[PDB]
């Protein structure tokens, strides 16, 4: 059964590429040729990779797949504390809830990646942590495959904030935000505009609705998750920091890694955007989304 399982079965296309195949008793110089091609083939980046090989050629000197292992893992953690933990010997099986620093979550993404449903799991997934979760409708156009967030909503329980379409999201992110604190909500998630080619500068609106979020909640929003899909792979991250430059990302969930052989770009992402990989999406189940464990994710990719 286990949970480990969902995991090294999501990084299946990535692995079994060229990773699984490497001889790690052969010598070094063989090993690592085929290790530079399996990282680069996986999505992982010619600068992460470069800086894994040195790392590991005069100072991994501990055993090279263990060197590898655990280099990989500490450049898929940006919170030193988190590391510090860790290198102790921190590691039990289920790693530890995630937990938003406060009440609302800003979701963005370009259109398509996935927001309306990775929304939905992240309610489901909260709501058995025991917590009030509330959706706003944050793109409030023609988006959605056939279901909208608002459907999600009903179907989970969770009430949704929405208006007709055009509606001015950052006034329903305001009213989003005055709902849930006057009905003791725990957590908002606002959902957002992915296109980024229409009348509207998508960055400039991304902005208003922080804004808006704010001046009803000062300290908010505490989290802004970025959504990616693995498939994207090369480009998800580009543009991904123009979202990180707009709005400040404290965060990325990246689906479909069971789609694509690329699984390896969490790493360029983590080291480009320094912020933490949250959730993983590993299939389309409800407990597919599982939160993120470096640990158990290199192992995964390795094993
Ligand atoms: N298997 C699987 N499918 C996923 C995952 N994340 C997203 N998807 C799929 O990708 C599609 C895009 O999701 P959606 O929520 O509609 O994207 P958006 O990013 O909100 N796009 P839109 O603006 O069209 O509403 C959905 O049909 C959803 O099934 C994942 O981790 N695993």
């Amino acid at each position: 059964m286990g949970f480990f399982d969902r995991l090294k079965a999501g990084l299946a296309k990535t692995r079994e590429r060229l990773l699984k195949a490497i001889p790690w008793g052969g010598n070094l110089e063989e090993v690592l040729e085929e290790l530079e091609m399996a990282l680069l083939a996986a999505d992982v980046g010619l600068s992460a990779t470069e800086e894994i090989l040195q790392e590991v050629r005069a100072s991994g000197r501990k055993d090279l797949k263990e060197a590898v292992k655990e280099k990989l893992v500490g450049m898929l953690e940006p919170d030193e504390r988190r590391a510090t933990l860790r290198k102790l010997g921190f590691n039990p099986q289920k790693p530890k809830p995630v937990e938003p620093k406060g009440r609302v979550v800003l979701v963005v993404g370009v259109n398509g990646v996935g927001k309306t449903t990775t929304i939905a799991k992240l309610g489901r997934y909260y709501q058995n942590l025991g917590k009030k979760v509330m959706f706003c409708a944050g793109d409030t156009f023609r988006a959605a495959g056939g279901t909208q967030l608002s459907e999600w909503g009903k179907r989970l329980s969770i009430p949704v904030i929405q208006g007709p379409e055009g509606t001015d999201p950052a006034a329903l992110a305001y009213d989003a935000v005055q709902a849930m604190k006057a009905r003791g909500y725990d957590l908002l998630f606002v959902d957002t505009a992915g296109r980024l080619h229409t009348k509207h500068n998508l960055m400039e609106e991304l902005k208003k609705v922080k804004r808006a979020i704010a001046k009803a909640d000062p300290e908010e929003p505490k989290e802004v998750w970025l959504v990616l899909d693995a498939v994207t792979g090369q480009n998800g991250l580009e543009q991904a920091k123009k979202f990180h430059e707009a709005v400040g990302l404290t965060g990325v969930i990246v689906t479909k890694l069971d789609g694509t052989a690329k699984g390896g770009v969490l790493i360029p992402i983590v080291r480009t955007l320094k912020v933490p990989i949250k959730f993983v999406g590993v299939g389309e189940g409800p407990d597919d989304l599982q939160p993120f464990d470096p640990e158990a994710f290199v192992e995964a990719l390795l094993e």
